[PDB]
């Protein structure tokens, strides 16, 4: 006696991506070439893995305190808690601090603080920041990271939260690659407690991802973040909680006014799509179109091409 | 009828419906108007006000620039919905969803990436403030107005405007969480508001989930407070669970030891109420929610918190 599986329905626009916080504006299906993200990770019956936290607003954000510079261009060592304040545990089952970015790049945003204790609590300030995923600096499993900052004559070594923008290329040939980690405890360390990597496991078949296009903050860069589920997936399946019956769950693409089925897709057991189809491709579908849950099958049903 | 419920969440797992970031405490304010725009929803999951369903949206605009007056609000900004469909300002709305509901300013920072014929594809992004008090402030006719931090280095092209905090104007415009903008501007009425709210029964008070939100500089405590969370909102959206009654009385749990901390209505329109006298800060364990318990009616009496 099992609670039924489902999704929400929601149109693309009424979603947002896991691994940044901005809406999807698309679906693509890639060739297949290694996927490995570890923000918007999470099983059918609602495990979350990887990096992955329940709200958007902490997609690559950070929250801590500064505690110290240094004379490097990465000036400014933030001392990180979890994003609700408590204290971090580097100890812990989990890559890095939950919300984490799972890319090699640079993320640009504002940094904001709010001072307490004896040195005059509750003032603040706000500026721009960038924190780059290259860095030796950066070492948040350790439990910091280094930012850069815009005005080093007003910041001070209290209380920071990092707010995101957008991502970009770093100078010096270091490029924006959203499927290269980051080394979450620095140079020569592994990477521990990953969500697995994902690929299709069936001939003929392709990811399916839920892609943006995110801000940049020069040059030429599209800014594309390609998610395997959108975080509003992900916090429904957390609070559901239903049991998964098989591998694979058979999905299909709805439109609700019609009530046609555009095209179908494999939903897996540990949270991403496949598709059948060959070569990289844009989807374009109406706007008022949603996956619905069909049924349980298995590994080796066949998908209608798409 | 489907049976009507709360999603499972610590104040550590919500956001706030009125500014894009997590709830921070429970808040209950002594009797004084609360008409706030964002964070509005029924129990039956029927959106109103500005209220849409992303939280990245809230207090967000998408557009074009596509002039520039000499005057601190400089650059007008042309709206989009947020998911980049043509604005009507016909609707039956106060303004495009997700339009920030109260007076002051919002910083964050503007990001623009080009289309057409000038540089397809460059982008850019910088600091940037809205004030809503200011005249060019008219997003229910269609656009905003602009400051930015380096005028020399911004195009007319299209463009995102991300928040990040809020705070007093620095000429001495004060931020007012409870004071709605002129969304059309100077000498314009708002319409299509979603209504006030208030305790109806004697010895109740309204319920906030607070956020402490970052400011720029000053002292401001940047306390936005929300009727309800984002994420409710969301869930009742979803489930569309019919009302049985005007009032679903709601227990606040701790789950490890199992006990009801205390008892609150939630009332159908999409508020809570308590029974207590005075602005008061709730000091709760961390793991605490609330649960549905079930439907009453107005008069039913909560026992004080
Ligand atoms: C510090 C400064 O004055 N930056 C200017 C500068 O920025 C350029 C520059 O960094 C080049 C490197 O040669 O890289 C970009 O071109 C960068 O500009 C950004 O990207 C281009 C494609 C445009 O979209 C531009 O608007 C954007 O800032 O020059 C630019 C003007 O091109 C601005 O003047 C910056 O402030
Ligand atoms: C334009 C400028 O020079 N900004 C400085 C400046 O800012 C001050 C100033 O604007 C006063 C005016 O009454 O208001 C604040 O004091 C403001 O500072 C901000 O708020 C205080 C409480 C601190 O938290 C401060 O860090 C913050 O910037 O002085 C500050 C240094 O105090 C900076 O130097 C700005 O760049
Ligand atoms: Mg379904
Ligand atoms: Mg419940």
């Amino acid at each position: 006696g099992s609670k039924p599986f489902s999704l929400p329905i929601l149109t693309l626009s009424e979603l947002t991506n896991s691994r940044f916080p901005v809406p999807i504006d698309s679906l693509f299906t890639a060739q297949n070439n290694q996927v490995q993200c570890q923000n918007g990770r999470c099983t059918l019956d609602g495990e979350l893995q990887g990096t992955t936290q329940l709200l958007p607003t902490g997609i690559c954000a950070f929250r801590g305190r500064v505690t110290a510079q240094i004379n490097q261009r990465d000036r400014w060592h933030m001392q990180l808690q979890n994003l609700n304040g408590t204290t971090y545990d580097p100890t812990d089952d989990v890559p890095a601090p939950l919300g984490t970015p799972d890319f090699k790049g640079v993320v640009f945003g504002m940094v904001s603080q709010r001072n307490v204790g004896n040195d005059a609590p509750g003032s603040t300030r706000a500026q721009q920041a960038w924190v780059s995923t290259y860095s030796p600096q950066f070492v948040p499993k350790l439990g910091s990271v280094n930012l850069r900052i815009s005005d080093n004559d007003d910041f001070q070594f209290q209380p920071t939260k990092f707010t995101p923008v957008g991502v970009n290329d770093d100078d010096d040939g270091h490029p924006f690659r959203q499927w290269e980690l980051p080394n979450y405890s620095g140079e020569l360390t592994l990477n521990m407690n990953l969500a697995p990597p994902v690929a299709p496991n069936f001939p003929g078949e392709q990811l399916l991802f839920f892609r943006s296009f995110v801000p940049c903050s020069g040059g030429y860069n599209q800014g594309i973040i390609d998610c395997l589920i959108p975080q509003e997936w992900i916090q429904h399946f957390y609070q559901e909680s239903a049991p998964s019956q098989s591998d694979v769950a058979l999905i299909r693409y709805v439109n609700p006014d019609t009530g046609r089925t555009l095209f179908e897709a494999k939903l897996h057991r540990s949270g991403y799509i496949t598709v059948a189809h060959s070569g990289d491709y844009p989807l374009v579908v109406p706007a008022n179109g949603h996956f619905r849950f069909d049924s349980w099958v298995n590994q080796f049903y066949s998908l209608a091409p798409m």
